[PDB]
């Protein structure tokens, strides 16, 4: 296995395409749950240690994950490249399309139903995906086909992106 | 008869006696609402959670499953219940049919995104979890609203009373 | 007490006991709806028709209406007012009946399809007017929400049947 | 492994193997759609009904759903998620299936005609809710474009069946 | 197997192996698009055109279609259904193909500009119509979002090619 | 005379450009009447024996007729090629334009007034014409200029198509 690792200053993050346990400590509860979902659905192991508001943390974590993904992508030579996933979450349906293209581009098309989920600013979801996709040099389209519950909306998007990414990273 | 199960840690029992209810979900607003449910349904609830959306949904799923155990044991019951509840400006109607056809029609646009720290979008999630897992057909209608706490309380009181009516032995 | 008559071939009896019902209208869908009526109203119905769906549905409703009226006239103290809401998956119906002696139907239900099987759905309002007017009831039928026509009609039959049985209850 | 039950008289079995399918629902159109289901899901279905279309259609859906749940409960690792697009000339349908344990159907398809032959087109949604809710699946059915009602329903049945088949694939 | 024919002079062959492709249509933009087709479908194309863009584009599409039909007729068991989403910066396209034997194209893409370079953009639909009808496929082409015309028609070519390659996969 | 014949399995169909009696047994009453009209107005003799819902039957009959027409067209070398017919049916007026072009294409522009005529699903009319036109490799435009009665609408369309086809098949 390859492990890609980065310290940015206060974050310490590693990612790996093996099946080791993930340890996610962002200091943001909702972000913890979402990145735990990312690890399971992408097949990638994340270890995050953050020290220190939610905006800087979420964005800086997204930037580092994107940068480490690019390192991972650079070292792979032959992969599926294209991944599409539909995920339903009760009333919600999301579609995410990723192309490991080297052309950094995000089309984010999801009007989330509430301004917060618990204490988490829902506007941070697009900021996270922008940071990851652009720094990983992916072309990604995120579409909320229908929604209703904001937790479901965000979760479907995280599940679909992770799975689509996983599919695209599959060795050829 | 006591129906119970476990499902973080969640321990819940429900019973149609008048034993005291102990409700500790870890969510203040949900405690108050489920306290209302016990009173208006006549069902005793005991809930122990140690560990908001996952908690709320988990509790609703377990309540619904336990309700189905209870219903399966009952032979002869009223089956149909309707209740209107006013809360100042608010008026809600809930209609329940213990039909064995799991179906929720939830028609209530709540006035605010939160009450205290509680996400109001959780109300629909709780009711869907209960109704579907209890195999009820339930229509919840907010005829008029205004104050979000009143809207939610009216819906809880109406559902609970309508359920209590439908569960009544014949 | 049994109330009965013929309308000529049509022969129908109604009773407020728990005796069995035999319903042979020659219209399958109507058979199923009248079976719902007997169960939810608490009344026993026996119908023998012999010998188009319009005439048969309407004739049955008129005779049922007239027989209900006989039964009402014999009763002294009854509840008089009945309301029932019935949900049927997507559908919610409300029916309000008043045994007032003032024959009046307010029928507010746009049914989703022109037929269920071979049965013309326009016959549902025709059945209810025949019953309500001839029994001298005041009734309001409201489809609060709908979607499936079989569900819409069944909800209405159930709600009306139960609201009538409530209203007919001895006092 | 074979999954089996009876409920009118209804007798149904399902199996994730290649045994032959005998489908006799009493409803010609539903016979055809269930034949598509077997071929496209890879699940063998045997159905014998003896004993309106509404009750038959819904009762079959409920049992198929209950038997799918038996099958799912035995399976350990499976793909879980399935999506299928099926074109039928002018029609395009998409069906997304999640074997989630959370019973939920989003049915988004405005069918072009009230009937295909003698079959009430509103029965299609009733069938899918019966299966999906009782199998504890989350499914979204979407008619992306349509035109001809037989094509619309056929595309939906093919897409759902294929998506279920994908989701059930052992890991 | 190599499928070839000639139809100004046009000579084309197509093969389901990894032989290099030589594409000389006399239309620069079409050369690039067909090179994308070769790579994404896995099919080797060889084209010699000797001798307006309309006639060449349409004739090439017809011959490719007819040769694909020859290939399909030779194959026994194949996947049959393929769907591909392809993003191209701002653009997202979806193509659904079904090797059905029912020739049908649903082309749903309003392209942003009348020309890319000297190439008439209205020729893209004409190309796909020629291919899809003559290969006897049912395909739906959908531009979900666009912006840049080069990106729009590259996304469409990529998605069709992949969807076809998937559908052509032996089972 | 040439006779073109096909068995597809349960249909047995022959078509001929002579003037022999037609025997049409599709198992669909309304389709029987329409194909009887086709035979008279096109000048082509049809013999159909079908064994066995209406959708599959109508479509399969349309497909075979289209395929046999193509065989017939292939063997003719010199014909008028272009045919246009207007047919009035009381309130209804239809126009059908056919080009024996070899480019399979149907433009069907007729909103029929009712969902059924007797027991026949009126949506089958377009399915029939699509099957015939595409498999015969005709370019055909069908236009209901005005309508009112669905039986008249379908009949005018069948009459006009048959006549236009007949005209186009005329030897040159
Ligand atoms: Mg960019
Ligand atoms: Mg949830
Ligand atoms: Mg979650
Ligand atoms: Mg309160
Ligand atoms: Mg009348
Ligand atoms: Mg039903
Ligand atoms: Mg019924
Ligand atoms: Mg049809
Ligand atoms: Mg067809
Ligand atoms: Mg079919
Ligand atoms: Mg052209
Ligand atoms: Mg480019
Ligand atoms: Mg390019
Ligand atoms: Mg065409
Ligand atoms: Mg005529």
């Amino acid at each position: 296995a390859m492990i890609y690792q980065k310290q940015r200053n206060q974050l310490n993050i590693s990612i790996s395409d093996d099946q080791s346990p993930s340890h996610i400590n962002t200091g943001v509860g909702f972000l913890n749950h979402m990145l735990t979902l990312f690890t399971f659905h992408s097949g990638l192991s994340l270890n995050i240690e953050a020290q220190g508001d939610d905006h800087h943390v979420t964005e800086d974590i997204g930037i580092v994950i994107g940068q480490l993904l690019l390192e991972m992508i650079k070292d792979k030579k032959h992969f599926v490249r294209y991944g599409t996933m539909y995920i339903p979450m009760d009333e919600t349906l999301a579609r995410v399309v990723v192309d490991i293209s080297g052309r950094p581009y995000l089309s984010f098309n999801a009007s989330l139903s509430k301004e917060k989920v618990g204490t988490f600013d829902t506007e941070l979801v697009e900021e996270f995906f922008r940071a990851v996709v652009i720094n990983a040099r992916l072309t990604t389209h995120i579409d909320l086909i229908r929604g209703g519950n904001t937790h479901h909306e965000i979760e479907a998007i995280f599940k679909a992106f992770s799975r689509a990414l996983g599919i695209a990273l599959t060795a050829t």
